[PDB]
């Protein structure tokens, strides 16, 4: 599975290479990408307001550690024709501690 992450180096991450696209408090607002507040739990392509992509409408896993894992990886390679442009996360590390910062922050 998915190992504890640190929150705040996670909420680094996010602001560093996230923020850009993406707001993750309620009532947050879409940006170029979704709103995240509620993520975790939640089917793909589902908040509420946002112009998706059906490829991503498609893909209809659940997002959660270990699904974020995965994607966050690769995005493309696990939603292939998604229009979120982000090359990938490799470090188990990083995608961890952001994973963390994710849950708390859209909790
Ligand atoms: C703008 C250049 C983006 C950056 C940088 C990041 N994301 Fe993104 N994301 C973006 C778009 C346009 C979309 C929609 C894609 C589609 O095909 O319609 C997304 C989507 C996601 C999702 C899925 C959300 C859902 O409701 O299904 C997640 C979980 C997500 N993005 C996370 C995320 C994180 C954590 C990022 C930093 C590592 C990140 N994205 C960067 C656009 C952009």
């Amino acid at each position: 599975g998915v190992p504890a992450g640190d929150v705040e180096k996670g909420k680094k991450i996010f602001v560093q290479r996230c923020a850009q696209c993406h707001t993750v408090e309620a009532g947050g607002k879409h940006k170029v990408g979704p709103n995240l507040h509620g993520l975790f739990g939640r089917k793909t392509g589902q908040a509420a307001g946002f112009a998706y992509t059906d490829a991503n409408k498609a893909k209809g896993i659940t997002w959660n550690e270990d699904t974020l894992f995965e994607y966050l990886e690769n995005p493309k390679k696990y939603i292939p024709g998604t229009k979120m442009i982000f090359a990938g996360l490799k470090k188990p590390n990083e995608r961890g501690d952001l994973i963390a910062y994710l849950k708390s922050a859209t909790k």
